[PDB]
């Protein structure tokens, strides 16, 4: 039986992923950049805050002094913070309360596996952290997202193997990293943006322990 679920944050627990789209389409209107749409928003889901900003200027093949640049990512950033000071345990997602008991009473590790500095914030906002074994510090991992390595480092602070675990993710390059890692992933959103070739629900309520038992055997 898997022995960890190791969970990313931003459209898996909340729908953070939301207020993070909102937050970079303004930030790249505001620089006259329009091509931050939802569709092109699926190429930022999962990809930490500096690569995020780079795709977004090259979209539309502009350079900005490193200056700039820096001042950019804490501006949308600090959009970003002040977007979600409101965030409540009625925010957390359909299922994902429940889930995280059901895998305590059970004795499977949790651990965060998110890029967001924003993260334990979050957990505190929503009454989680309680839940969370462990949370991998996103700015102690050499590469981020599609790389694998905050999958691996979620599961090595739970002593568990990644091929004994479960990710949980709603990004194309958080799925790909989930995969590089060794473990098992399940998917939530459209399979349209997600793949076909791995199990994909359409929303978190569907993260049942019963379901992901369902999936590892
Ligand atoms: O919250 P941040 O900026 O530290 C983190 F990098 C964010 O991570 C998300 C995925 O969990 C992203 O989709 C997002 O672009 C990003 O800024
Ligand atoms: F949506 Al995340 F790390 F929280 F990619
Ligand atoms: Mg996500």
């Amino acid at each position: 039986m898997f022995k960890a679920v190791l969970f990313d944050l931003d459209g898996v627990i909340t729908d953070t992923a939301e207020y993070h789209f909102r937050a970079w389409k303004a930030l790249a209107e505001e620089i006259g950049i329009n091509g931050v749409d939802r569709q092109f928003n699926e190429q930022l889901k999962g990809v930490s805050r500096e690569d995020s900003l780079q795709k977004i200027l090259d979209l539309a093949d502009k350079k900005v002094s490193a200056e700039e640049f820096k001042e950019l990512a804490k501006r949308k950033n600090d959009n970003y913070v002040k977007m979600i000071q409101d965030v409540s345990p009625a925010d957390v997602y359909p299922g994902i309360l429940q889930l995280l008991k059901d895998l305590r009473s059970n004795k499977i590790k949790i651990a965060l596996a998110s890029a967001s500095k924003n993260g334990p914030f979050l957990l505190e906002r929503m009454n989680l952290t309680g839940y969370f074994d462990a949370i991998a510090d996103p700015a102690e991992v050499a590469a981020s997202k599609p790389a694998p390595d905050i999958f691996i480092a979620a599961a090595h602070a739970v002593g568990v193997a990644p091929s004994e675990s479960i990710g949980l993710e709603d990004s194309q390059a958080g799925i790909q990293a989930i995969k590089d890692s060794g473990a098992l992933p399940i998917g939530v959103g459209r399979p349209e943006d997600l793949g076909d070739d791995i199990v994909i629900v359409p929303d978190t309520s569907h993260y049942t322990l019963e379901f992901l038992k369902e999936v590892w055997l």
